[PDB]
């Protein structure tokens, strides 16, 4: 097992056909999970399941530039469950990050940060036990 928050370096940045796979289990009474693809201090893609935002479960995605959050993209389809094991796969495509959870397509996030090769770290945080975090080229 891995210590959370965990930093996964992405050597040379991301590129299309790179597949990141994260395996873990949601804690009991979880509040939030976050994946943060970073370009230095900037967050190119923040993927943030929220377990109780005004008694709703929602995934919020966004980008942070110069310490400012941008326009949120919100998904009400919510495949995570407190206490249960999950798999998140993020496939870098030419125009977007493509996210699947437990083998089912979830969402796509169009590239706002376009210098893909400068997105050099992935932070994994929140209310999880982290089992593995890896990448491969498909
Ligand atoms: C909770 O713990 C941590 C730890 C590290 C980093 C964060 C960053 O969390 C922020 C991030 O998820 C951004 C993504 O857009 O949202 C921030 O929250 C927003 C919130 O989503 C907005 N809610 C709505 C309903 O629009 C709110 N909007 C208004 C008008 O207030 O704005 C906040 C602040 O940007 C979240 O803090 C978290």
């Amino acid at each position: 097992p891995l210590i959370v928050p965990y930093n996964l370096p992405l050597p040379g940045g991301v590129v299309p056909r790179m597949l990141i796979t994260i395996l873990g289990t949601v804690k009991p009474n979880a509040n939030r999970i976050a994946l943060d693809f970073q370009r230095g201090n900037d967050v190119a893609f923040h993927f943030n399941p929220r377990f109780n935002e005004n008694n709703r479960r929602v995934i919020v995605c966004n980008t942070k530039l110069d310490n400012n959050w941008g326009r949120e993209e919100r998904q009400s389809v919510f495949p995570f469950e407190s206490g249960k094991p999950f798999k998140i796969q993020v496939l870098v495509e030419p125009d977007h990050f493509k996210v699947a959870v437990n083998d089912a397509h979830l969402l796509q996030y169009n590239h706002r940060v376009k210098k893909l090769n400068e997105i050099s770290k992935l932070g994994i945080s929140g209310d999880i036990d982290l089992t593995s975090a890896s990448y491969t080229m498909i």
